[PDB]
């Protein structure tokens, strides 16, 4: 996989129109794996961080080519080299989480938003971790994308299964995926 973080400018009209509209972001970051996409050996997964006041937006993008981020517009955004992503998972090993997702099949609800949580999850070759208050998660942003559900998860996992653990990360967690939903972020 390929992680490139971009910090897109609010000075440009182009990057706040795709900041409002996750379809039309996900239209133009698919330009830098157009070829790849069209070939069916992409999976473009993307997630705009948590904001942190009036600071310019973070948009973490992974892919499984490697980008081309010069099919941007100058001032859209300032991008940082992308760096590959291949992560050594092995049984047992602990990790911090952060998903942004589509609770459903396809496009107590808070206590069902983590059941369905933990079935992806497990069904995905990861364990969510157990703490003395239940599930290790907590729903940091609850609404909705203009209306599909996008809810926030963090917390702490356990990879079961390295394998398919790791085809997870590539293939990304939940519906809509093409709204910035589904990618599963982890680090130690």
């Amino acid at each position: 996989m390929w992680l490139t973080k971009l910090v897109l400018n609010p000075a440009s009209r182009a990057a706040r129109r795709d900041l409002a509209n996750p379809y039309e972001m996900h239209r133009t970051l698919s330009k830098a794996v157009s070829r790849a996409l069209e070939e069916g050996r992409e999976r473009l997964l993307w997630r705009l961080e948590p904001a942190r006041g009036l600071e310019p937006p973070v948009v973490l993008v992974q892919t499984l080519t490697e980008p081309d981020w010069s099919v941007l517009d100058e001032g859209y955004a300032q991008v940082f080299p992308p760096k590959p992503f291949h992560p050594a998972l092995k049984p047992g090993q602990r990790l911090r989480f952060r998903l942004r997702a589509n609770p459903a099949k396809r496009l107590k609800t808070p206590a069902e938003k983590v059941a369905w949580l933990e079935r992806r999850l497990e069904e995905g070759g990861f364990r969510l971790l157990e703490g003395e208050r239940g599930p290790w998660v907590q729903i940091l942003q609850d609404t909705f994308l203009e209306q599909v559900q996008a809810v926030l998860f963090e917390g702490r996992l356990e990879v079961v299964d390295p394998e398919r653990a790791l085809a997870t990360l590539r293939r990304g967690v939940g519906p809509g995926k093409a709204l910035g939903l589904g990618l599963l972020s982890v680090a130690p």
